[PDB]
C-alpha cells in the first residue's frame, strides 16, 4: 500500500515538494520522470519547494513569475493532487524580494504598506484559487530569543499587526483555504524552548485579536535532538506535548509541512544510518500524530538526493558521505524510515472530523 492510502484511510492527506529552480544540476526533482511518478504513487499532495515563494514570483517589479509554479501545479492536477501554497510571506528580509527590502515606507501612512500586502495576497491567492492550504507567513519568530524576526514591513507596522494583517488578507482572497502559520519549532530545552515560547505567544495573541488562523505548520525537520521516549528525553516529550496541547487548545489544527530527518549525529554505515533514521522518525511521529487534529503530512522531498540538507551547509556531516534523510534513497528504494512512516500512520488515532 502506498503512503497516501494509509494516510487516507485514517483521514490525513499525504504530500510532498517538489521544485524546479533551485539546485537543479544536484537536486533535480520535477524534470526526473521517475521521480515524478513515485511522487504520485505515494503522495496525493504537492508543495512547490521556492516556486510560489516571493523572491521567485516578483524578482523584481512588475508582472509576476508564475512559469515553474504553473507547470508544476498543472503536472499536480492531472495526477490529481491537491496543492499547498508556500509561502505568502517569509518574514526574514533575506527572503524578501531585494526591491521589497529597498522600500521607502516610513515616509507613506501605514495604508500604503497595508496597500503593497494586499496586493500580494490577491495575486497570488486569486491565481491560484483551488489551493486547499496557504503558508500565510513563514518564519516569523526567531530561534534564538523567541522575538519576531523584523522586515521593513513589520518595522512599519508593527510585527503583529503586520501578521494578523497578512492572515486577514490571505482569507479575504481565499475564503476556503487553511490559514497556516509554518515554522520549524520543535522538542528541545534551550532556545528551542525559547522559539516554542515566542510562536506560542504569536498564536495567541493572533487568536485573541479574532485574526483568521486556522494551524499550525511543524516544519518536522528533526534530528537526534528530538528524540522523546526514554528516560532521558521525559522532560523534552513533556513540554513538546504541552506545546502541541496549547496549540490545539487555542482551536488551531496542526499540519507536518516539511518533514526530513538530519542524519549528521548516526554513524557513517548506510544499515545503521537508516535505522537510527527510521527510530527517531516513528518516535517522533508517535508523539506528534496522536494528536487527531494534524490532517496534513508532507516530506520535504522524498528521495535523499533531491533533500535541501545535502546542501544547506549548516548540516554538512564531518565525514564526506551525502545525508540519507528522507523515506527513498538516491535510486528511488524504500527505506526502512518508509516502513517507520508506515507504522507511524498503522498505529496512529483516526483524524477528528
Amino acid at each position: 500500500p502506498a503512503l497516501k492510502d494509509l494516510a487516507k484511510a485514517k483521514g490525513m492527506r499525504f504530500g510532498s515538494a517538489i521544485g524546479l529552480l533551485e539546485d537543479q544540476d544536484t537536486r533535480k526533482s520535477f524534470r526526473d520522470p521517475a521521480y515524478r511518478a513515485l511522487m504520485a504513487r505515494e503522495c496525493n499532495m504537492i508543495v512547490a519547494e521556492n516556486e510560489t515563494k516571493w523572491q521567485a514570483l516578483q524578482p523584481k517589479p512588475g508582472p509576476y513569475q508564475w512559469g515553474p509554479a504553473d507547470e508544476m501545479f498543472a503536472w499536480a492536477r492531472k495526477e490529481g493532487m491537491a496543492i499547498r501554497g508556500h509561502a505568502l510571506i517569509w518574514q526574514d528580509p533575506k527572503w524578501l524580494p531585494a526591491w521589497v527590502n529597498a522600500l521607502d515606507l516610513k515616509s507613506k501612512p501605514v495604508a500604503h504598506a497595508e496597500a503593497i500586502l494586499r496586493e500580494h495576497a490577491k495575486t497570488v491567492c486569486t491565481h491560484l484559487k483551488d489551493v486547499i492550504s496557504h503558508d500565510v507567513v513563514n518564519e516569523a519568530v526567531s530561534p534564538k530569543d523567541g522575538s519576531l524576526i523584523q522586515n521593513v514591513f513589520t518595522k512599519r507596522m508593527g510585527a503583529v499587526e503586520q501578521i494578523e494583517f497578512a492572515f486577514r488578507q490571505a482569507h479575504e482572497h481565499a475564503p476556503k483555504a487553511q490559514l497556516v502559520y509554518n515554522d520549524f519549532m520543535g522538542p528541545g530545552l534551550g532556545d528551542r524552548a525559547k522559539h516554542r515560547a515566542g510562536v506560542l505567544k504569536l498564536l495567541a495573541e493572533l487568536k485573541k485579536r479574532g485574526a483568521p488562523i486556522h494551524a499550525l505548520g511543524l516544519q518536522s525537520h528533526i534530528s537526534a535532538g528530538d528524540m522523546m521516549s526514554g528516560p532521558a528525553n521525559a522532560a523534552v516529550l513533556r513540554e513538546w506535548r504541552k506545546f502541541l496541547d496549547e496549540v490545539t487548545g487555542m482551536g488551531l489544527d496542526l499540519l507536518i509541512t516539511e518533514f526530513d530527518v538530519n542524519d549528521k549525529a548516526f554513524p557513517a554505515d548506510f544499515a545503521k544510518r537508516d535505522a537510527a533514521t527510521a527510530a527517531l522518525a516513528r518516535d517522533y511521529l508517535d508523539v506528534t500524530l496522536s494528536y487527531p487534529t494534524c490532517r496534513d503530512f508532507l516530506l520535504w522531498g522524498m528521495a535523499d538526493h533531491v533533500n535541501w540538507l545535502q546542501v544547506w551547509p549548516d548540516a554538512k556531516r564531518p565525514d564526506g558521505l551525502a545525508q540519507r534523510p528522507t523515506p527513498y534513497d538516491s535510486q528511488l528504494r524504500p527505506k526502512p524510515m518508509r516502513e517507520a512512516i508506515a507504522a507511524s500512520l498503522r498505529a496512529m488515532p483516526m483524524r477528528k472530523a
